């Protein structure tokens, strides 16, 4: 069914976000396992799951409006070098996430695409559900410390 | 375990390559269902799922040997424009792939590595057979035709 | 809830599409069913159960806005003579529903009925998937041929 | 003891079924490696019963104070396509129930009744392959080659 | 495609298994006829063992665009004796370790690391019953022949 | 099956290796139990059953190839005074077990004694695994606070 | 609870008996098992896995009572070259056990640590145990013959 253009391109945009996401999250979650952090691992990998759920999706509403799924162009993954800044890392990737959702979203109404409006806003919904963790995350380590809240995640 | 830094390239290579074929496959399973030949989108998602377990383990053990596991350099997917040439684009794929898996092995057994040979011997006869699988795929294109063979993969 | 004039105006004109593509949908199955192709009389019967549940709900609504639903007023079926010609009907019938829903969804938004327009948002989120499946049956026409295409629809 | 040309028929009978072992395992292999598992598993069976077959020989010869030759291997019939390779069976099943045909009779004359009754319960699996391969080359000109093999990729 | 002459091991390898599936079968029936029934069972297993490392390597072959030889029967080394048995069978084992080997090393060479380890694993499986055939050998040795035979005449 | 000499004498010494650490981890455990650390003294139990599953399988194989286990020699136990100095007691007597564990299969290699590269490579794996746990634990230390890691370690 | 200095040196003997055993018993059980004894091998590898327990116990004793085990010092393994020579081995081992636990009971008692007594009592009443296994398996090699005795032995 034929799609505009630019609603391809916002998802292809979107798309190759999500493609970051995995690979990020992924790395981080193995990480944090060599560390023996595995509550931190078993948690990031879900993370990873679900960004690559949300690419699965976004390659069929692509194909269905007969674009082409773009999964060549790999994006900057930003590597933290330790817990904080693995947290910190994914908090950035991830507010640059929304913010190209909602462009997206504000294009998809302005050409009535409104089923390509839902399914972003559906994968706006739980990248905010990301941040969340994410902002939670980074005020536990200040208030019970760094120390403890790695001792929270040794185990799961 | 600081290992080898060659081995590290070496697996941080095989890595690649199943970056490389985890997105390509992913594609055309999602190809495959666009155009409803249900049953090759399905094989070629568990071909593709299947890659992603070879890079956990690849990550892993480059982690292990404290190499930096580079998820970041995306190589040249080969995305196909019909049945014949997408499984076609995979053997190709694979091809590279037990060569540079035969060439990563020489290097671990020269440093004695030998459970990283282990591991990319376990990769390399799961490769085999995905190589098994293609060759018979397009070897029953020309025995039944290209009309039957996308007949018998309608349905799962 | 006294609702928008306008608003019902266009929720009865999506009930109008609905059922034609009961009727429509229906005699295509039984017409499959008599012609021994059970599988897409079976399939084409779901796509008519569907439409009455659509039907079912913008007649509830239409209710609960104290408008009047208007089922005595039925559109141009669109039959076809053979396979080929049914699937183009149905599709043909589904891009002029596609048309009006997104009509119909512009105007809720600017009334602000947004819970008129998540309905309409649900329907067409169907109609856009029965138009993928029905583009698909024709793209399968093309690549495994009619006669393939029939054998494969014969059995349930 | 028991008779001799006996025991002469039944290692005939025994070295038939040995080549109808191997050929038809590797037929089923082929079938397989090309992708045509509904063939192969098929083949694989009619492999799997020549070894009973084969089995129940073995226990009979013996048990006549024979010795089982297991060591004299024919010539087999390797085809290189799917016809070929059916047409193969075929000459084979009905050289190899030529010779169950003329075993019976010689356990007929020295009245050896229980290894006439085995050989005919041989026999009786052997026409059922025959009946087997004459219907899939009769199939093959009903529904073409390519619409045969089709019907043989999936179990 | 696959190498030549990893294609000519695994033909080799292949042979001395099919001449283990027919050695093992007939002294298992033999060892039955006698009334040894556990030695019957135990060598029917070791057949059918061998068996499944003769299909796994006709399917390598054939992956490997090769022709699987089933053909070319070798020497059988039967016994008239339990305690000649074992023994051929030992002596079977011991030719059959030493073309593994030598396959193994091929195999490594050309870089078929695959066909290594599947002849790794087709060793490690004739070691054990290296290790059976000495084992039962041994036992006669230290509890005589007559018992170890009373010991197999049961399951 | 006659074995050669040289095989024998190192297998012998990777036994060694073992039932010295049959013993240094089964102490250490039992340490690590009245100190109240129960969970440290559990892992380190099934360090030691492995050690010990791992000579048994040595003696099987030594046996085998008519060589004479040594069971009589005993190296030396290196039994830390502190949790830090035990887990370093237990990773220097695994870098050794694992050296010497290369050098065996070398010479089986070299010697065509496949069977024996397998066994040797197996229990090779399960040392690296061990090693990994080790380097994890001090890292942990260092990552969580040593009272921290000792608390993680009280209860099971 | 500070424990006798002669009460450790007593636990610290006993305990080298079971280190001893433990070794020659295990070694005794895979010989057995070699040569197709799978009975004698079998119950052997018991009595070798009942000493372990019996170490175990020891260890938790010495350390509660602030001594430190010896695990270092292994003594004259005594391996037998034959099944009644292998019997003999044990039942000397056992002998020279079962009187230095006497020695070792009457010094608890000296001392009033009757705790440590009584674990003592319940080792020496397994060895009397083995004792008489062993005084019965020589004997029935006098009723039976080696040769019944080791038919008797091949299948457990
Ligand atoms: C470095 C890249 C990736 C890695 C390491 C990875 C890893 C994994 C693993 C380990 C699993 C589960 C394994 C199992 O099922 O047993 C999984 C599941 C999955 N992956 Fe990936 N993946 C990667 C990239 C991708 C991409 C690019 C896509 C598609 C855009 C994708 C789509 C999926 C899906 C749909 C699932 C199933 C999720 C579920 O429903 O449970 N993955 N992945
Ligand atoms: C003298 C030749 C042979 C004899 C007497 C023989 C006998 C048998 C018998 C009695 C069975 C049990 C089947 C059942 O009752 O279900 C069997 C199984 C089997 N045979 Fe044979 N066989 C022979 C040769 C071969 C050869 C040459 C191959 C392959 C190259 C082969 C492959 C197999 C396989 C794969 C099985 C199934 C084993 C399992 O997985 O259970 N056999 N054989
Ligand atoms: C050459 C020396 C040894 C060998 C070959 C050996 C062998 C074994 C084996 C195979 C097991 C069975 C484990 C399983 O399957 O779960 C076992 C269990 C055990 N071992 Fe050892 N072991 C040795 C030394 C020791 C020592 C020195 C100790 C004590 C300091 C010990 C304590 C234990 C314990 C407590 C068990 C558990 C037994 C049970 O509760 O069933 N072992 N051993
Ligand atoms: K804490
Ligand atoms: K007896």
């Amino acid at each position: 069914m034929k799609g505009d253009k630019k609603v391809i391109q916002h998802l292809n945009k979107i798309l190759g976000n999500e493609l970051i996401a995995i690979n990020q999250y992924f790395l981080h979650s193995r990480m944090w396992n060599d560390w023996g952090l595995k509550r931190l691992g078993a948690h990031e990998y879900h993370e990873s799951i679900d960004e690559m759920k949300h690419a699965d999706k976004l390659i069929e509403r692509i194909l269905f409006l007969e674009g082409l799924p773009n999964l060549q162009d790999l994006g900057k993954l930003l590597i933290g070098e330790n817990t904080q800044a693995m947290l910190q890392c994914d908090l950035n990737l991830e507010l640059k996430a929304t913010k190209d959702l909602r462009e997206a979203i504000v294009h998809c109404e302005q050409v009535h695409d409104y089923v390509s409006r839902d399914l972003l806003k559906d994968i706006l919904e739980s990248e905010e559900e990301h941040i969340d963790y994410l902002e939670t995350q980074l005020g536990l380590i200040q208030k019970v410390g760094l120390e403890n809240y790695l001792q929270s995640h040794m185990h799961e």
